[PDB]
């Protein structure tokens, strides 16, 4: 199945779903994790970098913690620009036949990328945030949705209190919510998963909850 | 320069010599680690997995956490069985060319690929335990490079106590003492080196000083 992760602004915490959802989904079930970001933040959070070559959209991969991750690579920024976007479609669609989840991560826009990964994911997940520019680029997410016809859930980032929004009918905010965290930052200065990260450092972990819910609410 | 990490019985800190050293010299220098060990230690400590592919000796590689580490194979057990040690060496002379440092796992016997890796190592280092079995196998390596014309050097882990043999004029035996620590198995556990590990479990690095002296005794 194929989870795409939508948000048109930077810094909400796009990056850190994509990769701790794939590594609590990759525990049970064969996951890769592909990266369709420039910046390479998922690619980053496994321990690597991004390639410093113009390489074919999905080729190359390393399994890291159980992961199949497609590392980021500046052949994006190419298709980024005047990339087909039925070509990466097809070219997602037939890297996800071999996973039971793909989590994508997207590039902060609805471009090219964001756009390939929509329409063939089964799932749009977007992190929501207390601040305006998220609410503002929610709202236009939701505009987004109609006019391709597709459904997203979305869940609460930074905050302690859920975000809810009841105009947007092609958006449907879940009850989860994540505050913030030691655990983030000290795994992302590791450049480890959170998750993977809190199996050590603490007894009973309480960011395997977040994603937990999220899984079992996006599996439905 | 080469560094081969030589040791006969298992579970002394072979592997976790390895990652910890390599990712140390990562710090500066172009590092490499080569695994030759069929069983993967050093690959599952970087959090990846030994292919089931039959691949060439140093083809694949992967930069986790600034290393390029080059993952075990089970064309390794191929190598183990029937390989000419002259050819495999000069195959580990063209792996390390480009590497400021290549360090070099072994598997726990003095086989084809633990000598090829000695033959060619431009410094050999070998763990030792106050266990009997691991005073055991530092003579015989002592007598293994009498037989090739080698040398090592030797430092203690698992003991504050460093360990100190005579008539081992092949083997010189250094002051560094590698004390036990939780910090070890975490960094296990989670599939990162330690060195990286403790960068953020703490705030005044502690492991890093025994890499920081090997270094040093083993560059002049
Ligand atoms: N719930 C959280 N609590 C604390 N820090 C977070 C949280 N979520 C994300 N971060 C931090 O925000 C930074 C950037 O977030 P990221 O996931 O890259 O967002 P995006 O990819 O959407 O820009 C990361 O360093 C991460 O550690
Ligand atoms: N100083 C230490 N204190 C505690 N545990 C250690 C120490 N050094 C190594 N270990 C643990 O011992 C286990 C085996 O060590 P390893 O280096 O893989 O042995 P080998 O030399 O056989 O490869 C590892 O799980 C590692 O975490
Ligand atoms: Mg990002
Ligand atoms: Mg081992």
């Amino acid at each position: 199945m194929i989870v795409t992760v939508i948000n048109q602004k930077g810094g909400v915490g796009k990056t850190t779903t994509s990769v701790n959802l794939s590594y609590y989904l990759s525990k049970e079930k064969k996951t890769g994790l592909l990266d369709l970001d420039p910046e390479g933040g998922a690619t980053i959070s496994y321990g690597m970098k991004r390639e410093l070559k113009e390489l074919p959209l999905g080729e190359k991969s390393v399994n890291i913690f159980n992961v199949e991750v497609f590392p980021a690579h500046i052949g994006l920024l190419k298709l980024e620009l005047n990339g087909d976007v039925e070509e990466i479609s097809n070219k997602i669609k037939e890297i996800g036949k071999q996973f039971d989840f793909l989590v994508i991560d997207t590039p902060p826009n609805l471009g090219t990328l964001a756009i390939s990964a929509m329409l063939v994911a089964d799932r749009i997940v977007s992190p929501v945030t207390p601040q305006p520019l998220a609410l503002e680029a929610i709202k236009n997410l939701d505009s987004r949705l109609k006019s391709i016809g597709k459904n997203a859930y979305s869940f609460t980032n930074f905050s302690k209190k859920v975000v809810k929004l009841d105009n947007l009918s092609s958006v449907k905010f879940t009850e989860i919510t994540i505050p913030p965290s030691r655990l983030f930052i000290e795994a992302s200065r590791l450049g480890v998963p959170a998750l993977r990260y809190e199996e050590v450092r603490i007894k009973k972990p309480k960011l395997a909850n977040y994603y937990q819910q999220l899984a079992k609410v996006i599996s439905e």
